[PDB]
């Protein structure tokens, strides 16, 4: 693996660490994206913690999942390249954002898709990822795919939108998953988090109500339903995995297809 095996095409995203590229695979055209770190200023343990990262990335393959392709090592400019899938349609939070300034909400169709395919890349993960809207991507073929927030990281001060009530308390707690879950799809629905404050004691406070407002009329009962059930205050009554996958409203093309 060596860097000019690719050519970089553009920078689609720059961090305070390193920097985003969409690039092009010489022997087939393939269009790919990498992460770009410059580890020069690393300790050997934190170089150390970087391979077992990128190996966990190596061991995850999934279509509801980003794709790891590649790392490549750069020795003389002391960076390392980690090559992932390139996905045309970006990440969800810049979906949410965009409905939010022009007023538009999205179609029911598309968050059954999103609800559909992270329930199984979730689902995946436990078999053994942040479940939030920055990291949760569109391809061109109407996919979502789930990515790695370590990467956005690597690249405190936040409000703490989709703790679930027991990590407030506390996780370690598959259902907790499915409290994040229920927000990031509520807020794919209404362009907001169920529960907003200004402070993180403000929102925790509303957390443990438990109140919120229904999701926008324009989407069904059915779905607000399994939404609602998700943001169950007690971990016990949110759906399994398996049980939000047997919802009457999911069909097998709101599933991947390549
Ligand atoms: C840090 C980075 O992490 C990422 C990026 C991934 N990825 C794969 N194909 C992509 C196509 C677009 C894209 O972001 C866009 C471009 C600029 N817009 C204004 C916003 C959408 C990201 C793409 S996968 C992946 C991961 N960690 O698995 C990232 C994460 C979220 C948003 C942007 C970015 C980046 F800009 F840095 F790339
Ligand atoms: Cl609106
Ligand atoms: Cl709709
Ligand atoms: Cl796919």
């Amino acid at each position: 693996s060596r860097a000019e095996d690719y050519e970089v095409l553009y920078t689609i995203g720059t961090g305070s660490y390193g920097r985003c590229q969409k690039i092009r695979r010489k022997s087939d055209g393939k269009i790919l994206v990498w992460k770009e770190l410059d580890y020069g200023s690393m300790t050997e343990a934190e170089k150390q913690m970087l391979v077992s990262e990128v190996n966990l990335l190596r061991e995850l393959k999934h279509p509801n999942i980003v794709r790891y392709y590649d790392r490549i090592i750069d020795r003389t400019n002391t960076t390392l390249y980690i090559v992932m899938e390139y996905c045309e349609g970006g990440d969800l939070a810049s979906v949410i954002t965009k409905g939010t300034k022009e007023r538009q909400y999205l179609d029911e169709e598309f968050v059954l898709r999103v609800m559909t395919q992270l329930t199984l890349a979730l689902k995946e993960c436990h078999r053994r990822r942040d479940l939030k809207p920055a990291n949760v991507f569109l391809d061109g073929k109407q996919n979502v795919k789930l990515g790695d927030f370590g990467l956005a990281r690597i690249l405190f001060v936040g409000t703490p939108y989709y703790m679930s009530p027991e990590q407030m308390n506390r996780s370690y707690n598959e259902k907790s998953d499915i409290w994040s879950l229920g927000c990031l799809l509520y807020e794919l629905c209404a362009l907001m988090p169920p529960f907003t404050a200004f402070s993180q004691k403000e929102l925790a406070g509303k957390i443990r109500e438990g109140k919120f407002r229904r999701i926008p009329y324009r989407y069904s009962d059915e779905l607000n339903e399994i939404i609602t059930r998700m943001l169950n205050l007690k971990d016990y009554h949110r759906p399994s995995v398996e049980e939000i996958l047997e919802n009457p409203l999911i069909l097998e093309h709101h599933h991947h297809h390549h």
